[PDB]
């Protein structure tokens, strides 16, 4: 069970649990922040673009 | 403050607060699961497909 059409539970509110690889590929983790967009039947987030110069 | 390029933030391990006016357009909580899918650089979270006949 990696990504790609793998089923995850909730929590309560909202809270998914994103894939260590996913939160990994964003580079990811608990303080940091996604930018969530939605699309149509599904959600689409992405890690937060920083603005670092 | 609604979705559509909204910053989160995220918990630790990966679990990403969905809003919870998302969380209603898929009818799901808690419980509830998702069908998480990656995307390049993003992650695509669908609500899971339900079974039920």
């Amino acid at each position: 069970m990696k990504s790609t059409g793998i089923v995850r539970k909730v929590d309560e509110l909202g809270r998914v649990v994103i894939p260590i690889e996913l939160r990994r590929t964003l580079g990811i983790a608990e303080k940091d922040a996604l930018e969530i967009y939605v699309d149509d039947e599904k959600i689409i987030l992405k890690k937060y673009k920083p603005n670092m110069t």
